[PDB]
């Protein structure tokens, strides 16, 4: 029990060497043990995320609400209380877990429980009055999804936009100190002109230059003076090549700057904390002897909490692979490698096919000419004509049937003789190949994918189901195989399927900005937008809804733009997505300050900002991935290749056997032994095949001074370790 | 003789390693030397860009022209015989420079030839004819201009967005992919609706998905969809963000990254060049003596050429700053950074101010008094207050006087008393620092220029001069002395200031773009455009101009488009700078296509292409520079001091008086003997400062590989040198 102990702590040292958080695990008694157990569980996170989800998808049953999820203002009263109920159960284990001194100085957990006080006492309130007040309280209902574990991707990424917000705000500074000495011209240039409502007022000229600013409204501004006297161009010209052409372009490289340093200073920050965290876990397992080292059984430990999935053989093999000496024990700088080689699967070396151990003869000669065939390259060659041919014939088709070719309910061929060719092909390449040895590119289960939507097609055409019928529209997909034969396609599609979760991540934060503008924008502008209103204001045309109704038929002309409301989640989410592509927001600034106040231009200024910010920090991430990776391949996953002896598995199998651990371990080295007697050998050389990340390239780009690194951080613990 | 026609022929080679040309140089007779001295005169270069700028600016002249400027036809046809016979004596000269094999071998000669050619036979055509015909010839003059050595600039510029096309193009091609598929599953499910002109044909669902790609009529063509099924916003979020978030940023990803490529490469093959450059010039001074170096007479006739205004004293001062060793002679090493010695400028070590030699006493006291007060700091800290002040009484008297306090013709007392301050102040700086060390900041020349405007809005109130009340108008310009309080405005300042020519060299290859589309344009599209046309079209509420007669003073309504015609190069210009910031371009294209052909959106579509590819590369440019300097600022002008004796000046004095120079370098020496007797010492201490540019930048940050580039390029010549 001391032992596991200790193994279970040192488990605990590696396992918060990847998040980065401060060390706060060490244990007085076992219960902060049981404690960090309780709460790490895997079913701790699931329940932690999806009571946070259930609170936010609550919001479309409230009072602004779809009309098809009205609910009683007592039933989501109620499960507000529940859901809240459950959230405080969250924080009284974390409570349990660590301290009350580190509870209290630790922010976020503090941060989640003041805004669970208080929605805690609105929810009560409304259960109370039973009618909802102004109740803006919902916009910071965000927190409790940004506290889960699942999106520590999206946590770090907002800290991330948090750190480089002041070389914007200064830059963002200089730009408004331009617009506003450019309005105060304007306004005394054109202010003197009974025809154009645009100069009007020094205020209106401040509204419509922050909007020329974004190129919202560039020639409709310029036209009423230049109508007078034609040299009034050189005014916006100058304007709008001071600030589109210097300024904007001068913001992009100050983030883009920025961004790099923080990128440094991030990896730098988790190398030195992935340094402590395995001193402290060599330090738990000390030995005590006369040498300095770890002997194997407790590296069986470490393997054997840390990585609980992991097999016997596997365990031995990331003994042998950590080791790099002739030694009983092991050191530290053969140790400090633990999180680089205990990422990889092992395989030994067999050369089978997944489909020819139970064959015969009279047909084993067809699967492994079938092999033989589609490993050929004239065969690819001939599959590449085959999906120009295709592309032809789309072509021809269009051109001779005259875009016609899509609405008719019946398939002019095409479609039924290309799916055959391209599904015959398919099942044989895998049968061929096999399952595995397919599905591990990545260009093949794209080629899947599509056939298997296009099958689909087959089933909506012969059928009585007609809305399928897009899958046959959707013929052209097919012609995406063709481009794996130009280099930079394959290169450039290679960063783009790897930068695909960061990008999602983004997509989510900009999710939680969206979620606290909708709700802070659905109470104050609700009802405001009808059709044939703001018939005062200045954009008083696109808010038109009229009946002709000549010749009993009553052909409508509208305008459309009420239908940006703010009724519920779902339109007004339609809505802030209108907003952020920028054109012609001006329409829906100027019709709600056109109902309530002057003081509602100031909600679509901030909301610019914002949503300015977010779109040039992914710009900045796209562009310095793409850029790492192209000077990665301009300066040049990973194989392993390690053995064992017969007589080392057998002293091994003794020890385990000693250990009395399962079924499976036994059996498997007898399995390993089994092999050994087949094959009529001695040792048994193995793989362990790992895919290479950000990480490991960091490692090679910043080879030059982490030593530097290491060593001042090797002074700095002994400035903190002797006091 | 001999030595003055070796001494040109080096200075030559010094002068052909800048200009990155091949070596051509090389003279059999007397003659090819005195054709390059004709050649490359500067008035040859003034008279070349003259001509050029004459045959650009005469095309506001021709058919289409402004109808104040509407010559007769034969005027302008003779003006076009006479500056293409100019330009045919320089193609003259050049032929007599070169030989006949190199000037057809040449690319760029040959180039301007032929379009000298066309141009010359259908000038004599107009004459002839006295009729102009169709002219589309006029788009290619554009090659008289690049073809100049003022814009080489213009020239590397436009090889640089040449070579970064392929990148571009495959990427174009991906996302024109898309859009065609998305084109086609939007004709199937929208066409059926009898409601929206946006999907009626495939072709018509084509050219507004394209504008759809740009952003320019996002809501417009999702809405009458949106109004039927609530369901069809996934269709455009789906689209939108395909295209604009993961393509449109990789378009920008892929060609910075090729941006960087060439400018290393283009540095390189810099190095590379004046290398074999100096080789050559050393060549050329061979010694056939028993040590191999270089006397002091023919390094003084290499700056008697090369670098003809540097007088004598400096002369010797760059002999001994090029070496760096205790010979009478030179070598390659301290031989080779002769580019980087010779650009500066040498000064002696005085003390004194620019007024105070002239002063006795009663007045010294003051003036000094005066220098040791605006050296002093608080006394810039109340400056900073003044600023400020003058900053929140602009405010105040703003939301005071209501915005009302910039059209009345007389003023508040604000400017007059802060115009009186600030230019006290002015006069005191200056007076106090000297006039040259006064201009050497930047900042202060900011301070003279503004105030210097201002002093005539004092011209403009008292006296009967009124549209110059506008400098009046801009009292705020004054606040921006303020930003040099924080650093990071300091920094971004000085690399806008330090980026500007080359911004400047973008900004005329982009009116090159625009005036060959404007000129192609000009012809076919001329009156096409009238007001209350194009009303049978789609956009034919933009094009009215209606007249309402009530009340007898006719109040007009009108939406202003057709003021973007294609009538001169003034409108058209004013068009096209509408058509690259992109909002509402297709509304012009709408209304063209109205009146010409369906193939006239082919222009606007390829005008935005082009318009893409240089704003990208513009954006591209801006963020290696800041990153480059960036990264130069945390890895750590140029100031050396050197001294001379008195006898090797009385020494080199006696060689000099032996030579028989002018007057100048003589009493200049004795000059020096001079400030050696009043001084009463024995060495002579000088400093000599040089900016830093680009060039030596480059050589702290790619210091590392810079000698392998050397050494394969040295046995690189001995492959090319034994044959
Ligand atoms: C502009 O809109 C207002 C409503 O905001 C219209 O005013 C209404 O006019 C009708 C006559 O058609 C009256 O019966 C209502 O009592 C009015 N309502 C209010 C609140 O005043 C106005 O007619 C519209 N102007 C137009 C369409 O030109
Ligand atoms: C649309 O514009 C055309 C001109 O392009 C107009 O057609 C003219 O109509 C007037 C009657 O007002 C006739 O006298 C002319 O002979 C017509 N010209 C041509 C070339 O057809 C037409 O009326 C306009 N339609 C509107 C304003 O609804
Ligand atoms: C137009 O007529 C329809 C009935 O066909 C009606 O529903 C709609 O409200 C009318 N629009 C008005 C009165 O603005
Ligand atoms: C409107 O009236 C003015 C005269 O005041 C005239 O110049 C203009 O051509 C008229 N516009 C029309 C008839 O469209
Ligand atoms: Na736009
Ligand atoms: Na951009």
């Amino acid at each position: 029990h001391n032992w596991e102990m200790n193994y279970q702590e040192a488990a605990i040292y590696l396992q918060e060497g990847q998040n980065n958080d401060k060390f706060f695990t060490h244990p007085k008694d076992a219960r902060a043990l049981a404690a960090y157990l309780f709460v790490h569980n895997h079913f701790f996170y699931m329940m932690e995320l999806l009571t946070a989800l259930l609170l936010l998808l609550l919001s479309l049953c409230e009072s602004p609400a779809v009309p098809v999820l009205k609910l009683h203002t007592y039933v989501h009263a109620t499960l507000e209380l529940f859901a809240l109920m459950v959230v405080v159960f969250e924080l009284c284990m974390k409570l349990r877990w660590l301290g009350f001194h580190t509870f209290v100085r630790h922010k976020r957990t503090m941060v989640k429980t003041s805004v669970l006080v208080v929605q805690f006492i609105e929810a009560i309130v409304v259960l109370v009055r039973q009618t909802s007040h102004v109740r803006v309280t919902r916009a910071l209902r965000c927190i409790f999804l940004v506290d889960c574990r699942y999106c520590g991707g999206v946590r770090r990424n907002l800290r991330q936009i948090f750190q480089s917000l002041p070389p914007f705000m200064d830059i963002l500074l200089l730009l408004l100190f331009f617009m506003i000495i450019f309005a105060i011209l304007g306004f005394y240039l054109f202010s003197t002109n009974p025809s154009d409502p645009y100069f009007s007022t020094l205020e209106n000229s401040i509204v419509n230059l922050f909007v020329l600013l974004t190129t919202a409204n560039f020639p409709d501004v310029m036209m009423p003076s230049y109508s007078r006297n034609p040299w009034s161009c050189v005014f916006f010209i100058v304007y709008l090549s001071i600030e589109l052409y210097f300024i904007m372009n001068l913001l992009l490289a100050v983030v883009f700057d920025t961004f790099n340093d923080i990128e440094k200073h991030k990896f730098k920050s988790l190398l030195l904390h992935k340094r402590t965290a395995i001193q402290h876990a060599y330090g738990l397992l000390a030995s005590q002897r006369r040498p300095a080292g770890i002997s194997y059984r407790q590296f069986e430990g470490l393997m054997r909490f840390y990585k609980p999935r992991m097999s016997a053989r596997e365990r031995f093999l990331t003994f042998k692979a950590l080791n790099q000496s002739n030694t009983p024990l092991l050191s530290l700088k053969d140790f400090y490698d633990i999180y680089e080689v205990a990422a990889l699967q092992w395989k030994a070396k067999r050369n089978r096919q997944h489909w020819f151990d139970e064959l015969p003869r009279t047909a084993f000669l067809i699967f492994k000419g079938i092999n033989i065939l589609v490993n050929s390259k004239a065969f690819q060659y001939f599959m590449y004509l085959v999906v120009a041919v295709n592309g032809v014939w789309i072509l021809v088709e269009t051109f001779m049937l005259k875009g016609g070719n899509f609405t008719s309910k019946h398939v002019p061929w095409s479609y039924l003789v290309f799916l055959t060719i391209y599904g015959v092909e398919l099942f044989m390449k895998v049968a061929g190949l096999g399952p595995v040895e397919y599905l591990s590119s990545g260009w093949n289960l794209f080629d899947f994918s599509v056939t298997a939507f296009a099958f689909l097609g087959l089933l909506a055409l012969t059928l009585n189901m007609e809305p399928f019928y897009f899958i046959v529209v959707l013929r052209p997909l097919q012609l995406l195989r063709l481009f794996k034969l130009k280099k930079r396609y394959r290169n450039v599609l290679d960063t783009m399927f790897e930068l695909l979760p960061r990008m999602a991540s983004l997509g989510l934060t900009l999710l939680t900005f969206y979620y606290s503008f909708a709700i802070v924008g659905m109470e104050f502008f609700n009802g405001r937008l009808t059709p044939n209103c703001c018939n005062t204001s200045t954009v008083a045309d696109a808010y038109r809804f009229i009946n002709h109704t000549v010749g009993n038929k009553t052909k409508v002309e509208e305008g459309y733009y009420y239908l940006n409301n703010f009724d519920n989640i779902l339109n007004s989410f339609v809505t802030l997505f209108e907003l952020t592509v920028v054109n012609n927001w001006y329409i829906i600034m100027e019709g709600v300050t056109s109902q309530t106040s002057h003081w509602s231009r100031l909600y679509f200024m901030t909301f610019y900002i914002v949503t300015m910010v977010v779109m040039t920090i992914i710009v900045a991430f796209i562009l310095e991935a793409f850029v790492f990776r192209m000077n990665y391949s301009r300066k040049s996953g990973i194989v392993i290749e390690k053995e064992m002896s017969k007589e080392e598995l057998m002293a091994v199998l003794e020890l385990y056997r000693e250990e009395r651990g399962t079924s499976s371990d036994v059996t498997r080295l007898l399995d390993t032994l089994s092999q050994m007697e087949k094959y009529q050998q001695n040792s048994m050389v193995f793989l362990g095949r790992r895919s290479r990340t950000k990480s490991d390239l960091s490692l090679k780009m910043y080879q030059e001074e982490i030593q530097e690194w290491y060593e001042e951080h090797a002074r700095e613990q002994e400035q903190q370790k002797l006091r």
